[PDB]
């Protein structure tokens, strides 16, 4: 089966490791030669990776049980579909939570198990929540992460992520300790780089919300989610290792730049400068041929 992209101009690409539109591609800054985040993972011919699932609302989402109240909640999650996670099961962690240092915000909300008497549907309550995915009280990967904000005990919750609460200790290419830092991560995507002097990775960036303070964080991701999602559904196989694709202008049909799409599943450039690329609204990248990682590409 040949390989192939989704058509989708940027305005309706995804980010894979935050649930918001892309704003930019972005070409990596000099400091960033090695990254290794672990949603929007991908290989061409399929294969998800570390914490990726397929959907949007997965992502830096979560599910579980309040196990306690200390301001704080001790969560055990579950993974999204409500199942008990096994730890020994070969992932780095429950699939979709959060793959980067920071401070997580959004809205834990919960609905009661069973309906109180005189009542035929159940009682709720929510509120805006924070989670810290740096600090050893994050191990997902032990089932149980902490947040802070009532909420009852041992009644089901869902995180649903709007953005940070602000910018301290947000580093987006370290990954947590999903078990602490008593034990070494598992399973995890391997990591990626360029390995061709003068190529730099190319990313999809979205700048995420914050609940307060200074900043513009953004938020690189290697795969727009449609990417992962059309990848897992075509399952083509990969002919050699590296993709060339080229960034079309639909209307003249010509090539404005080139990339290799890595088997990995991640796109590397030509360039000397980490900046956002400018490009018009409805270019979309096309799978052009099937190289080597000794192809040299046009400067972009």
């Amino acid at each position: 089966k040949p390989f192939t992209l989704p058509i989708l101009t940027l305005g309706e690409l995804s980010n894979s490791r935050f649930p918001v539109s892309i704003d930019q591609m972005y070409t990596s800054p000099n400091e960033v030669i090695s990254v290794q985040c672990q949603n929007g993972r991908c290989t061409l011919d399929g294969e998800l990776q570390g914490t990726t699932q397929l959907q949007v609302s997965g992502i830096c989402a979560f599910k579980g049980e309040v196990t306690a109240h200390l301001t704080l909640y001790n969560i055990t999650i579950t993974n999204l579909n409500g199942s008990p996670f096994d730890p020994s099961e070969d992932i780095p962690a429950p699939l979709g939570v959060p793959d980067f240092q920071g401070r997580v915000f959004g809205v834990i909300t919960q609905r009661d198990k069973q309906n109180a008497a005189g009542q035929s549907q159940p009682a709720n309550r929510g509120h805006d929540a924070v989670v810290p995915t740096y600090t050893a009280q994050y191990t997902p990967k032990l089932g149980q992460v902490q947040i802070g904000t009532d909420l009852k005990v041992n009644q089901p919750v869902k995180f649903t992520p709007v953005g940070l609460n602000d910018t301290e200790h947000f580093n987006q290419w370290v990954v947590p300790r999903y078990a602490g830092a008593l034990n070494l991560n598992t399973n995890l995507a391997p990591s990626v780089a360029p390995v061709f002097p003068g190529e730099r990775l190319l990313f999809f960036r979205s700048y995420l919300p914050l609940k307060g303070g200074y900043g513009n964080p953004a938020i690189d991701c290697l795969l727009p989610q449609e990417w992962v999602q059309h990848f897992y559904q075509e399952a083509a196989p990969s002919m050699s290792e590296v993709a060339l694709v080229r960034y079309i202008n639909p209307d003249t049909g010509r090539a404005l730049f080139e990339a290799k799409l890595h088997r990995a599943g991640f796109m590397t450039v030509s360039s000397n400068t980490s900046a956002p690329v400018v490009v018009p609204a409805n270019g979309y990248f096309r799978f052009d041929s099937w190289v080597n990682q000794f192809y040299s590409l046009a400067p972009m």
